[PDB]
């Protein structure tokens, strides 16, 4: 017997909703949902979804508390809905996935996976939870994950890092690792060869490679002259140009965490969302240089060094493909005379 | 188990709530209800209250839907708080009364009116339900109603009317009128005699007695001459003055809604609430006459022949007390050479 | 290119989206789209449905402007989207569908209905459209109305009436009354013999047969000998049984309408949508009888006499279903002695 | 000493802004201003405005409350706001003009119509106010209305009608026909000759000359015979054409009005304002015959007689100007033969 | 005389509400106060409160301003409401509590604490303001706080820290530690012997003892050691096992503290209010290991350590009761073997 009451006493007294029997008072204003705690209205929920206030509390609520693939990973994937279970999105405050399956009568387009409006839509399975492989199995369209081997079926290692209540971490206590699987109209596909995005924040980046380290602790010409990297526009693409109005490069994040040491700097998110490649608007606090939308992505330096050491250098300007987190993302590359002159995700 | 689900569960299937188990999916967006019938969202409430929407849909949906006291008689009595009840307020489409006892959790100040708490309040009890008239005599304060004698309480006989779901009636398949009994500070008091209101509309009209009829149908100087009405100024009082830029009298329901079949008028209801005394800020269509706060009281004409009659005209300006509906109203009498020149609710 | 200023422009030059090129300022604020006219802003729309403000005002901009089914006969049909146009329900202020196929990008879930994602869903096509019955023939799942003949199609006569702008009418200057086909799973459905409800308004309520102006006009025993209805319990079922605090049956429009004549009464309509069965919670002013949940059918009084003279009357209670606007409707009937006591639409 | 809860109490003690001193307790709850009356809230007032809740409740409070002229006037005579005054737009339920001069501290741009700002805004100034007179003659631009001559200033004969607390009205006990004065660039100007919209409603419409009586009691074509009409059109332009799905002519408010005697119809108001010319998406409930812009104009019948006579039928197709309400009203005249066919208020 | 333009203008003038006479020109809109400086509007106030924004303004603008007890002290000792102050809730951004004495017209429900509704609440005293020493005399139920000796009543020596404008602090230019005294039913209660919790932050945590400088500064085991704290599962309860998936123990702040230094961890406080025992949704960075609800308490180190050495060790499971902030707070635990497993405050 579902009730935001319940969902509320859930909250209250479980953290998160755990099936509890129980009723806590509850006032709905505006947007936010308070409950009553010795005569006192206290806020359990501010709703900043599109969804009705009592409908995302419930959704946020039944949010997965376990590590969950980025929603980033899970949209490259073409994931349209979860099995029994809500994917919270804490990049935007929201239910990843406008459906639900099993978890809330007002979001439910079905109690299981096996109803044939889920047959077309691509439905995220958890192999932790009992009987999810076999849904899988039997799904038209599925993207499932597992910890370890599923019989018969040929994995795709994941990224090492997962999403715990909105903490992304490489698990120690907890496995975060997880193998993929996907099937489109009943064929289990071969996942594509793949770069992952290491995830990392500006203000706790930590280097994941003796070369990471290399480039936050070196000066840009030892650094570029210790990783033969003459040619390859680093000083431009990767450590930032602050000289002119235009900000020059800075598309790599650890770049960006490097500068961040040294001096402050602006970075709007004005499409705040999780995705491989991130636009922001930055304005550089020490010198003024700014750039209305600079592509940042965050991967491994060495990957980014395999990428660009990996490309024909002879032509002016092209497109060139990379599979990362699972999708085709465009770079563009500009060379002049062999030598690269720019190298960055293409704002398309 | 009280929950939102629950009460709209009751609302869908049941008129009202009427403690039915079950649960329907709602919705909530700003200050609406919704319910979601076969894919669409329906409408179930709209709270134009003060309380939270969910908190006022409850106590709607738990509103007392017997034939009830109108509140302008229960505020007259001082009542704080109904006994384990709601009772609505159609003319402000909210609640009587701020706090409940027994109803919800989120408004409850008791569950029993036995509870401390209530013994500071005025509490209405109804004698219709199962021990509220013990209830009333071990209340410290409290305004009681029955349909018949209680043992040694010496009653006031209430209204004819009462208000059933918003409509005020006259019972004919119910009763409407009831025993008055009141306590204060856990002693009986004596209700004083008293006029009553009678609770007509200017659109419907209903003359309820030979003199009503003859005042609709008769014109005003055949009427004042059959009543021996001369120097009691129903010309100004009664029928209105409408020659000048501001409208003169029109103090009487009867005398509005015989203007009204002639021609119609504005009335804005500048305080939207039930009271023995209404102000309206009229504006006459035909004549363009006006007054800012022209205060109506709906008496039996009978009834306001017999108070002004009982007057003493030897003074230029009195100030003379009636009580009606159980509260003392302050009316200004006004008199030249022996003869009334306006007689009105003082408007305080 | 759609815009909310192109929208706006369409509403204040043609009255509706009308597909013309143009842009007036606008400005929303809450709920509601203004624009400016020569200085000051005037409400174009108030939004009351639960979708966002500026997507509910281009839905209702983009109603269709024809006669269309009532909502009833589409949510009894099981129609789930429409084929590039929105039908607006005017009980609900609030576009019928959730979803649409080529009207508004924020709502669509496909531009033609040919397209996959429409093949499970039951889309509304529309004859007098070119091309709209060759999509029906194609589509897995639909309902489709014409004004004439479809080669191989065996149809199905509708209604009389249709709705045009909110209004519902039998038209003489436009066809109202239209063939219906329906298919489900690729497979063309017979649909059923029906009765259709009349639906009128209890103010404006107009006989439509020599029995109906009868039964208006004619007193109850005489109404009844006349029709020989003894033992058919129409005083109670059809006339109503004021007497008692419970108001006895009253399931007929017809019989709401004639009491109406001589005294009002509260209608609360407490599920305000379009249905074929309507549940109100009934006050009658004169006597104070009422009832929470009282069904009520707008049938033409003689196929409500067809109904109950064709049933069995030999036993206690039973469910008589009865197909009326191509919905199962069940009845409930309860005889004594080979006469009907009450005969009422199942309360569900 | 301004404030919000002074304004209350004198919109609760004087039924609107009366400059008495006092406070009552007020909240605000998202657009409704409410005050405690005997421990409940009681609404006050609901904001429809585009202006923040207790700016609008204020200068609602400060509405003028002499008849004033109609908002349509106003805005013809290209009036920007009021000397010391609010301008109360009853259709709009708002300010007729955005900004105020000694009025309300939020709104004001000045407190005198002497300060600069004031300068290049045409200033409405009212005669019966001590001063205004004067003030007008020093003013740039502004509108003046008064009761009687001024000296030297050559008046325009206003319309007989004004509205008085949202009553347009013909006045008897105040006067409502007012001469008007116009100064444009410091220099007054010549109102022009012109004809005046009668303000009529269709559910209360009541002819003003024998003409009028005629055409609502006599038939179409013993109307057309008696006035000598043939070859007007008055059969589709007055009567309207019901025969189609485009209902044909319809666009004098008269002809409305015979028609919703015989039988109801919807007429959208899609941009609520008070204007010369009205824009409806009319329905006729009896045929389905609808417009989706039928322009609607409240003439006295004899006037747009007077007006269609006047006209030469010897093209095609013509825009013919005529001065209502001090504006210029585009026409549309269509032709054929020496006789009309169509005559429209152009829809620009 | 009271006002919200006043209110607003003392904010502007003098940080606060502070008597002084003047107004300012406001605007509400939603939930927010602005005021015009220069032409613009500039954001006062946003309420966060279950009140209207107009009143929560006021009451916030009325807010004490010298340190007053923390929330969960007044919480635990029965605190109603205070005598002619506000003491806001800066962890709920409200008011502590409902309603008020003396303060505000919307939420008095008296003026003076001697009026016969505040007899039977417990009302809130403050020896520092004029005459409420003599108030607490005289009153029935209370709680009376004083910076030094009151004659005759003996003192409970309160916690040394005090809410200072949201900031709790120990104070060295201002008094925080005053003497507590209550009276139930015109007794002066005797308060029980407490522990006091140490209000610290995370973020700026600072040892008050020589055991929490050693236990911040040395390592678990030396730590341990040096206090003899073998056998009481300080390396579970105080340190945190971050070794599983669920997080074991790490209960005390102090532990917390530690921790934050070497990495960081989300603490979701899912029920915002102040309290002696707070509930934290916790996830560690680094490892991943989660707890749903890791309830926390800020207990000097020492009294900890008091308090975990003074049980009986010799059963599997039971409830220890300590009066901490004077509340009973509730402790579950967990023995074997004649050693502590788990000492945690009961999440009942
Ligand atoms: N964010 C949801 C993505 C779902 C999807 N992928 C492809 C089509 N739909
Ligand atoms: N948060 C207010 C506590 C007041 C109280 N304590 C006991 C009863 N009421």
């Amino acid at each position: 017997a579902m009730s935001l009451e319940n969902v509320a006493f859930n909250v209250v007294n479980k953290g998160h909703f755990d099936g509890q029997q129980g009723e806590v008072p509850v006032s709905i204003i505006n947007n936010t949902v308070y409950t009553k705690v010795d005569g006192v209205d206290v806020e359990l929920f501010e709703n900043k979804t599109t969804l009705p206030v009592n409908v995302a509390f419930e959704l946020w609520a039944k949010r997965n508390i376990k590590p969950v693939p980025e929603v980033k990973i899970l949209n490259n994937l073409g994931v349209d809905i979860a099995a029994n279970t809500v994917i919270w999105d804490y990049k935007r405050d929201a239910p990843a996935h406008i459906s639900t399956i099993g978890v809330c009568s007002m979001t439910d387009i079905a109690k299981k996976p096996t109803e044939t409006i889920c047959a077309p839509l691509t439905v995220f399975f958890d192999g932790r939870v009992d009987g999810q492989v076999d849904l899988f199995r039997n799904a038209r369209n599925g993207v499932l994950i597992t910890e370890g081997s599923v019989k018969g079926l040929q994995p795709s290692v994941g990224p090492k890092q997962a999403s715990l209540n909105g903490v992304t971490l490489i698990g120690e206590a907890v496995k975060t690792q997880f193998n993929y699987y996907k099937k489109v109209d009943g064929v289990v596909q071969q996942l594509p060869e793949t770069y992952f995005t290491q995830s990392r924040n500006l203000q706790e980046f930590k280097p994941r490679s003796q070369m990471e380290i290399d480039f936050l602790e070196l000066a840009m010409d030892e650094f570029i002259e210790r990783y033969k990297l003459e040619g390859y526009a680093f000083e431009h693409i990767v450590y930032g140009d602050f000289s002119h109005s235009q900000l020059g490069g800075l598309h790599l994040l650890i770049g960006l965490a490097k500068r961040f040491k040294e001096s402050p700097f602006e970075l709007e998110d004005f499409i705040p969302m999780d995705s491989t490649v991130k636009n922001y608007f930055i304005t550089d606090a020490q010198t003024g240089s700014s750039k209305c939308v600079c592509s940042v992505i965050d991967l491994l330096l060495d990957d980014f060094v395999e990428i660009i050491k990996s490309q024909d250098l002879s032509v002016v300007s092209k497109v060139v493909k990379v599979t990362i987190d699972y999708t085709e993302i465009s770079f563009m590359l500009w060379c002049k005379d062999g030598h690269v002159e720019t190298f960055y995700p293409k704002l398309q």
